[PDB]
């Protein structure tokens, strides 16, 4: 192994090895990297920054229980808000695809903030002095119980400050959209078929409320992903930390967020399973089955310019031809579409991860908050450049919405009460025979005139109960 | 198309078809059974069952709103709680692969309980009167939105009465072996490697965990199904139904299932997606995550008689050998984990369906009810047979469970504070050379007394914080 | 445990136990019945008429190996042939949801040839004499390496009798159409928007290479399923059968079958591991992939009658309603895209399983073949209901396909040549605005004449290269 | 929109935009990353390289039908090597989830080429002169038909040149261990519980026949990938490319990559549909379902080092602790069996975005690539991984191998023939009663002296027929 870049010497207990001098991991990130080069996926950034926070909770947690002096608890703590900040990310380079348990990636965390701890004392990086990267960035801690609960913190982190509310947000982009096409009447479509009428805000308002469903399974997640592994140790019974670690650690982790973390009532569950971040993974899957719906539709209703269905027209961001006005490819919806179905395939895969424990530990813990983050991320992302994009920019248009309206056959069974079904049906068989409305077929045909008919089919008095 | 057992002649707009005699569907049912002969999978029963629920509901409503004559709905209900209580199972023929509305079973249905109800009354089957399937039992109802009330009729009476009670009852029997348990020391397993001892009951306690939250996910899904599309007509807007119908109709059922029904809030989502089931499903995917491994668990510490882990003893139930004592095959543990591969890819199916909607109708609305139901009575018999013939008989193979505690490496950290790390790995290392145990190397290097063994590495002492 | 109906006493290990009277199972099954009745699934009938060829086979071989009496044996053969030929299915009652390793069904399988032979040779059912299920159906065999033999058996039978000519016939329905429509056309349809021209041929001809492919795919598994793991006993080893059953027995199988049965060249892979079905079941998926499509197409080209596209007519099958003239829902395509649905689920249920196996055994068999044999029916079933009853029918709707080709904007491009860019661009951009078409426009702006027009626009001459 | 770094103004049709000035992407590129910076993942390389592939066979083409001009083609050939060695990676920064044409990344190609060969050419970068992104590098092709052919030359170079050598090396490691192992004879384990014996060499052969078939079922999709898209232009028709440009570039493909690319014999299902990488993919699922398998058997085989199965021993890579001897977590297994999640959740994914193509085109086409590639380098790099650091490692641990052998109650059947039936079940019996060996209790009960014993159980006759 080699370096081009200047090297320092550090130590692990399977002897020397190099690592770059301007990088803060250590011997055990160094030597992992070599032997865990699997793709190019590299743990996500919140996973980093979920470790900040907790090494900065344990040591001020430590500090309270009188374990760490207050000079290496205030390093400790100055290195891993850097660390939360997000500041020192490029100093994380192990992929997902390690140690099942995810110790790797604590390591690199006890590593990091060790290292520049002691950059901050001006001490001698490598040396582990004044700051043990095990003796105290890991004090009180486990190589088992620190890494799911880096994934809970992420994820209800992520859930709050990026997912729900992109999710919020489209909904009500989408309402404001149905307050603005209340009024305006359509064809209804069911089996693909022309169907009785609805308005375009009715039909937005599905919209809407399956957004709303899905911000509320969404947040319902949040108290499973709330409750914190720290303080099991290795197996669950937390054997060899402070009995008033688990609780404290949790309450400072709490106060650094400010979002309810409480420690695990079953420390077993939490290391054992992972559950929670299954039923994380099922909320956005619902999410993906709503949107894909719905980008569908958006897509199909806009289909066009001539030869498609047209009741609607979206922005258009990539440049077009003035040779081919009109014509508007439906790109948003295509990037959503295929975020959905990379989510239900992520879903398959975080369940199949989860079933997999083996006695007191489930050993598939990168892969599972790598499925939720990139499904989250993809998600919260095309939520919002749909919305920025597609959805704020949606028009009707109405010429095309109203030619439907009154060229459909489906309304002839407003005519029923007025001249009979027999004659109705006639109605409706002679426009279609004859590739006319139905009002032209019933002046045709003798049976009313227009203003009887004007007066009897009024797809205003169509929507809706008698 | 032929019948060797005597037929009546039924009508549907296509003309005459001979129906069986001697079953109650009609022409309709009769006609769909030539067109969808897909697969052998019958509409499951609990839709069946709840189409009963909803018709009678109906009946009561119409004959409320002074729509249905009270002699004809009397015969609709009597007949409709035939169809309820599973007596005329055999009427429903219709597979799953059918319409994708579901309005095939709809009109099954509705020609059962009419020709039901005419022979209740004396008159002459399939000639639609006294009671006319669609005048009278469809009344005030439509193609679309009747279905939809079934699926969640039927997930959330299955739901209540059968999955919940199942997970429960389980629950509470890994609970009193958890008890039974709490006092028996046992080797921790991390990354499938020997670990640090922690209680079988605190072991069992894991599984307990993973099943209460399971329960608390499956309930969570409750009022989403509450919810009925009843009301909704072909598009959602109610066009041709009693502007009360849709809110009567589901306080009729509330009353009838004792159970919280109503009305959908929004009629367009709850015809044009199915969220609430793709919900129900990934709560169910939740537990079969779960199960898997709780199931792997039970057969793996059982596995032996010798040759593997051994430290539990489970019920033989298929007859043995007398030439191969102790073996016992984990057969309910193989049922349950099948089961659990197959709820995963049935959840797969779901999404899939469920993200597939256009416009006004999604109708993938069989296979999406075929798999909840699935399912939830494969999960829901695979804990009760599960419970019943391997989790009430667990035993602990205490010799075996002994054996490892006292001979695994892991307990040797208890030295530390006494004799210091250097001289816990000498003992540690002389053991793992010379295949004998943590006691009788630290005899052989003179470094312990046995007495002194015993008195610093007590397993009790080590299953908490200090 | 009771039965209405009479019953004989039967025995195994375990003590006596009643088996219904008019029932050829045993003791082992029935008391199976009792601890496995889990969901509805009874084991496909393919995987028991496989058991009938395969203890057909082992009696054959048996025989002519010196082990099995020629009485014996004409006994077994006979009874063996009545189970192959799905005379016996009444009595195979076991579900799926059994024994991992399928010996359950075996050990049915043995009971039934056991007592229809005695009760052949005019002996007491039950009795086990003259024919014993153990010691003479089962002859040679295991518990272990006689299900995963039907499984292949029933999987090769099935892709070759039923699944290819399923999909090989509708390939030719719509070659048919494909030659019927290769001079109407067409405007072409990309990201849903209007785009340059194809013939109706063109497009249905990627129809037919897509089924091309996916038939050359599902040949391709056959070679795999062909090798049987029979001869492998308890754990690959042959142990405890002839040196020559193995073979002997494959080649008794491939003269019954007329299909190349060999033995497996590896007994551990195949007791082990099910990859073969994996690979049928991949192939079988790629053909969901293909079918979602082509349905999706027919459906959205014959959406209507008049909001819709348009551009084809379907059958209609379901009874109509004269007051709905022209509305044909596409209810073949519905039930097809359901089965897609189910068949990608399945997919991921069979991988699952087939990842789980441990050691000398995968105890997942009855899951696998369930899903394979499930997909396999519902697909072949499918084919051939959408086949008779949707693409025999297909028609095109010639003058929308018309309208929509000399109205569509998309056929500029064949004006630049003649008056350059800019003028092309200025034609299509008048005829978007003022609502009128490409002729229109050109006229309007005084560019080009009618004649001039049609000489330079030929749709003829715009589906191929220069 | 702003940029640190010094930029050029290039032009698209919708105006001027800033382009960083020491980036080679143009004024679409540039354009297109503000629209769909959704997601962390960029384009996989390969894709990248293969359009390297395509300009350059595309200009060497123009240049043969006398379209492009020599001096020109030059320049956009080195330019297109470059790309296609990934000397240019860093200029093309688009994320998978655009366009789902692909179109975005094809005119990223363009750009890139089109601005590297101006400058090659000395001219000023953003002119479009001497060479223009769309006339030149674009010269024959369109927007539909580069991306999926930039899939297939990606997936096909890729599984030749990575995924298929990264098998077959893995198969003749395992090969190896199996010849090595070919007479240490171990006890069977079938359901977990203690089986007949095998020798490690025949279970090792039971995972070089699996990965031997898989290494066929990869080789077996390549004939569907070498079939390329390029000459379908905008919908399969070749409309508006040289009548000798598909035949031609695909030819010129051949030569430069040494591998039987040619042109796909139907454009139509070459851009509507991507069966072919369904296919590329479930042929990975099939390997991912073996590599989860063998993966588990060597952990578990190796768990302990006292506590578990503990028959193998397994290299440790990540530094351990002197207090913990014999200890060794299975992180190379962990990772592998974490990639075997991942992948079938993207064969879930794939076949998904397959299913959804519409008409003329399927706008899935990035998710498609981007799980194949992903799966792809996972599986391989895993392989190569777990290979290097575990695979060519693994030892047997004899004594324990021993142990099990011979302390087993399964080798009691070899008594059978000399005492019988009742007296060897008496052996086995009293054995497992007594906590003693076979062997010890038929000398305790007095039935066989030890030689005697030793003469009937022979292990080393007990692994094959009679």
């Amino acid at each position: 192994h080699h370096h081009m870049a200047k090297t320092r010497v550090e130590t692990d207990s399977m002897g020397e090895i190099e690592v770059p001098s301007d990088k803060y991991w250590g011997a055990q990130t160094e030597r992992s990297l070599h032997h865990f080069n699997i793709g190019k996926d590299i743990m996500p950034r919140e996973v980093t920054h979920a470790f900040g926070i907790l090494k900065k909770a344990a040591a001020l947690t430590n500090l309270e229980l009188g374990k760490l002096p207050k000079d290496k608890a205030d390093l400790i703590v100055q290195a891993a808000e850097e660390v939360s900040k997000g500041l020192l990310d490029e100093h994380f380079p192990l992929h997902v695809w390690q140690t099942g348990s995810g110790t790797q990636s604590n390591m690199n965390a006890n590593e990091v903030i060790s290292n520049r701890a002691i950059e901050l004392a001006g001490g001698t990086l490598g040396s582990k002095s004044p700051i043990h990267p095990n003796d105290h960035v890991n004090m009180s801690q486990s190589s088992n119980d620190t890494f799911p609960t880096a994934m809970h913190i992420a994820a209800a982190i992520a859930f709050n400050e990026k997912l729900l509310p992109a999710v919020r947000n489209l909904r009500h982009v989408f309402a404001a959209k149905m307050d603005a096409f209340k009024n305006i009447i359509k064809i209804g479509r069911t089996h693909l078929q022309d169907a009785v009428p609805l308005t375009l805000g009715q039909e937005f308002s599905g919209y809407v409320a399956q957004l709303d469903a899905c911000v509320h399974r969404l947040e319902e997640v949040l108290p499973e992903l709330y409750e914190l592994a720290a303080g099991g140790t290795a197996v669950g019974t937390g054997l060899n930390t402070h009995p008033q670690f688990a609780v404290k650690v949790a309450e400072h982790i709490a106060k650094i967020t400010k979002l309810p973390f409480v420690t695990a009532p079953n420390k077993f569950a939490a290391l054992a399973s992972h559950e929670p971040l299954v039923h994380a993974h099922g909320a956005m899957k619902t999410l993906a089955c709503a949107l894909m719906k719905i980008a569908n539709d958006i897509r199909w209703l806009a289909s066009g310019p001539r030869c498609g269905i047209g009741e609607l027209i979206i922005p258009e961001n990539e440049p077009g031809s003035s040779i081919m006005p009109g014509k508007v490819n439906p790109t948003q919806c295509e990037a959503m579409t295929m975020v959905c179905a990379q989510v239900l395939g992520n879903d398959t895969a975080v369940g199949i991860a989860d079933s997999q424990g083996n006695f007191e530990l489930n050993v598939f813990k990168p892969v599972i908050i790598f499925n939720v983050l990139h499904s989250l991320n993809l998600l919260a992302d095309s939520c919002h450049s749909f919305q920025e994009f597609c959805a704020e920019g949606i028009e009707p248009n109405q010429p095309v919405i109203d030619y439907y309206l009154h060229h459909s056959l489906m309304l002839v069974t407003a005519l029923n009460q007025h001249i009979g079904y027999d004659k109705a049906a006639k109605i409706a068989k002679t426009a279609h025979h004859d590739n006319i409305s139905l009002q032209e077929a019933a002046v045709k045909l003798g049976i009313l005139t227009a203003e009887q008919f004007a007066e009897f089919v009024k797809p205003e008095k169509m929507i809706s109960p008698e």
